[PDB]
């Protein structure tokens, strides 16, 4: 019985590892989308008054 | 002990479970991320387009 909760504490160890990991590479990827969500939010308006130039001028 | 080993193989399955849930989370992430990268691919195009008629005009 004690190797066999040897083997169970070694299995939830690395478990535990892969899902920090993950949580890492999930808070990144959305903090991307969030930049490229804003950066593109500027670039509607940007377009929007880069026509309005063009109109005037 | 063998209650310490029951304990701990539970551990181990909620993990599992939590990783699977992360591993999922982090496709689809990953997917909406390529598509906006797309999308601010196009606003640059029709950015550099806006300019070069600016500086015709």
């Amino acid at each position: 019985i004690e190797s066999d909760l040897e083997r169970a504490e070694e299995r939830a160890e690395l478990s535990e590892g892969k899902c920090a990991e993950l949580e890492e590479e999930l808070k990144t990827v959305t903090n991307n989308l969030k930049s490229l969500e804003a950066q593109a939010e500027k670039y509607s308006q940007k377009e929007d008054k880069y026509e309005e130039e063009i109109k005037v001028l």
